[PDB]
């Protein structure tokens, strides 16, 4: 990368906001996944959108890849710099604007995570449901099409993102609904938003979110139930959806994961396959829906209720840590995740079928997941330095995302396909849809910089 390509990006964000030091570069070639560090070869902080313009622009025109960089909390290695390039962290853009409490909505840069947005939302009876375990950013959560143990209720990403500001690979500025647009339906020419959702910074780059506000539920109660096996748990899980329970969290840990989640949180729950619920509503809704979700677990072999703000939020913690927690098993591991949905009614054969695969092999795996959504993650330690153990991780994520489309399911319910499951979304899409969706990426990224080597 030259000199005068250097300069040229420190005459656009200033010098201060310009790296090229081999530390800063290796920090910024990778995320929380096991995918190998790929430095890109200078990292920038652009400090408005102008900037974002001018950097991706000086790029494009030079053949330089773009690599959009958020909080890094990734985990398919999105952000690595497969063929270097400029990595644009984009986390000093952070501010809140166009709050607007009557119409439910908000508009949120890339430096603004959720916690910061919920923070400022304190007081105003409302707040962002959408819930990744890890502080991330808005817009990457955005980039990614994230989901959280409140999308059974409160919907993912894509339903949450109402309009996107997204510079285009080539410095163009798009409002993808329109500048200032906020609404809650739109038949208004083809839907923009949408294909920018769940594009993992492979279409151009997400500089402002407009998100969906919701009301902060009259009354929460949350509990734990423990069953004597991943079917009855899983059974309970299909049979509430079935029944139409508007449960707003309900979240599965297996008997490993739940051991993990105790070592690493202080709780101490039975070491068993857990349930985590919530339920929101009034005093009268809670009652008759805890009575109809009692009842169904109870069917399935389920534990009493354990009940539980304080006590709830160390049990949010705690799921929301889980992925740390299995990492913490094996001191010194990294860990690769899958991340599957299936159809409901699929759900029990296939997370039984896991958990035998799992205890058949040498693997250690641990499985928790967003079973509301028939989607969960199967966690699978590695050392990273034992390359026949990385070769059976990968073997064996790769049959479970397989076994999940003979399903008739996805590769991924919400992580997004990066690095690892580009083969698999082959197989899920067929040709007619791989080459659609190269047709999308050509058309805004003719010269193929923008993050070259994810998804397709
Ligand atoms: C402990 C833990 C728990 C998690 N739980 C969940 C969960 O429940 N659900 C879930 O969906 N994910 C979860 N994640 C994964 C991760 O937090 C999400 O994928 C999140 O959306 C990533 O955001 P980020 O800004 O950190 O992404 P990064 O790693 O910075 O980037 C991710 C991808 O998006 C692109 N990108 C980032 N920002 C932009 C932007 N502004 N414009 C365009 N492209 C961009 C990058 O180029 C890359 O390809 C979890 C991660 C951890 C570590
Ligand atoms: C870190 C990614 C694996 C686990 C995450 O999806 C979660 O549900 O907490």
């Amino acid at each position: 990368l030259s000199q005068d390509f250097v300069e040229a990006l420190k005459a656009v964000v200033g010098s201060p906001h310009v790296s090229t030091a081999s530390a800063v570069r290796e920090q910024h070639g990778h995320d929380e996944s096991m995918h190998r560090c790929q430095p890109p070869d200078a990292v920038v902080w652009p400090q408005n959108v102008d900037q974002v313009s001018r950097v991706a622009s000086l790029c494009y025109n030079q053949g330089v890849p773009i690599i959009p960089f958020g909080t890094g909390t990734g985990v398919e290695g999105g952000v690595c710099a497969v063929q270097g390039g400029v990595c644009i962290n984009l986390t000093h853009m952070d501010q809140i604007t166009e709050l607007n409490t009557e119409d439910f909505s908000v508009v949120v840069e890339p430096g603004v995570t959720r916690k910061a947005l919920n923070t400022h939302l304190r007081d105003s009876g409302l707040w962002f449901p959408v819930d990744p375990g890890a502080d991330a950013s808005l817009c990457g959560m955005a980039a990614t099409g994230a989901s959280g143990t409140n999308a059974v209720r409160y919907g993912t990403m894509r339903d949450n993102v109402i309009n996107l500001e997204v510079v285009l690979p080539d410095g163009r500025l798009l409002h993808t609904a329109g500048r200032g647009r906020h609404y809650r339906k739109s038949a208004a020419g083809y839907n923009l938003t949408g294909l920018f959702v769940g594009s993992e910074g492979t279409l151009g780059i997400i500089t402002s979110t407009t998100l969906r506000l919701h009301p902060a539920p009259e009354a929460t109660v949350a509990a734990t139930c423990a069953f004597p096996s991943v079917q009855a748990a899983v059974d309970s899980t299909v049979q509430i959806l079935q029944a139409a329970v508007p449960v707003a969290r309900i979240e599965f840990l297996d008997d490993v994961m739940m051991d993990a989640c105790n070592r690493h949180s202080k709780l101490n729950c039975p070491v068993a396959p857990t349930l985590f619920l919530e339920f929101h509503g009034s005093q009268q809704t809670l009652a008759e829906q805890l009575q109809r979700t009692e009842a169904i677990t109870q069917d399935n072999g389920g534990s009493h209720f354990s009940w539980a703000a304080e006590k709830r939020n160390e049990l949010w913690a705690a799921r929301h840590n889980a992925w740390y927690a299995a990492l913490a098993l094996s001191p010194g591991s990294k860990a690769y995740s899958t991340d599957v949905c299936v159809p409901i009614s699929r759900l029990p054969e296939i997370l039984v079928e896991t958990k035998e695969e799992i205890k058949a092999s040498k693997l250690t795996g641990a499985i928790v997941g967003h079973v509301g959504d028939g989607n969960f993650a199967c966690i699978l330690l590695v050392d990273p330095d034992d390359a026949e153990e990385q070769r059976r991780v990968k073997a064996f994520a790769e049959n479970l995302g397989r076994r999940a489309l003979a399903l008739g399911g996805t590769c991924t319910g919400e992580h997004g396909i990066g690095l690892g499951k580009r083969q698999l979304l082959q197989e899920e899409v067929g040709p007619v849809g791989v080459e659609t969706m190269r047709q999308l990426k050509n058309t805004l990224d003719p010269r193929g910089l923008m993050n070259p080597g994810k998804v397709l």
